[PDB]
């Protein structure tokens, strides 16, 4: 029952939101980093810096709610994950469930 | 003060049409949600064919987002009562950093 939310909003123009959800912390900066390669790593968190706002919202099995973090939450975990391992378009995977009705919270309500 | 609400919207099937508002009362959001339909019994047509609607209401102590269904908005829309621009007024910031949780750690 793990859900991540991102909200990002790519500049300072609120048009250019989006808000993405994942099943796991892997999904989440699997998701950003297959988004930085839609067209390194150093180059890769210059992209993750330039971006305007990016708020991560990590759901709690037993408090039913989803605690904020700040944008720096997710480098951490971002860079800790490239370590291991040895126009952008944010709608790429944006998502593991097609509907909220498949969320952890939702799903609890039956 | 230290009310928030963000609406997690999704227009049609494909995810790419998704946006996110944030508000600093519940008012705000209903008034947000009213305006982008007029860019009224077709209110609830237009609110129905929203393919996803999750508000997320901050609480100050918990300091943590609670979710609602789409309905819990609905609801206080029709109390408020008594294509489309999805942008128009989508957030009463700049950036997080002027929201209340974000201050409270300050």
């Amino acid at each position: 029952e793990s859900h991540i939310i991102l909200l990002i909003q790519q500049g300072s123009d609120p048009k250019t939101r989006i808000w993405s959800d994942h099943c796991s912390l892997r999904s989440a900066i699997e998701y950003i980093v297959g988004v930085y390669q839609t067209n390194d790593v150093s180059r890769f968190f210059n992209f993750f810096d330039e971006i305007y706002d990016c708020v991560p919202l990590v759901y709690d099995r037993h408090f039913r709610a989803y605690i904020p973090h700040e944008k720096q939450w997710l480098l951490h975990h971002a860079q800790e994950y490239l370590t291991a391992a040895r126009k952008y378009d944010f709608s790429r995977h944006c998502t593991d469930y097609g509907h909220s009705y498949e969320w952890p919270y939702f799903r609890s309500l039956r």
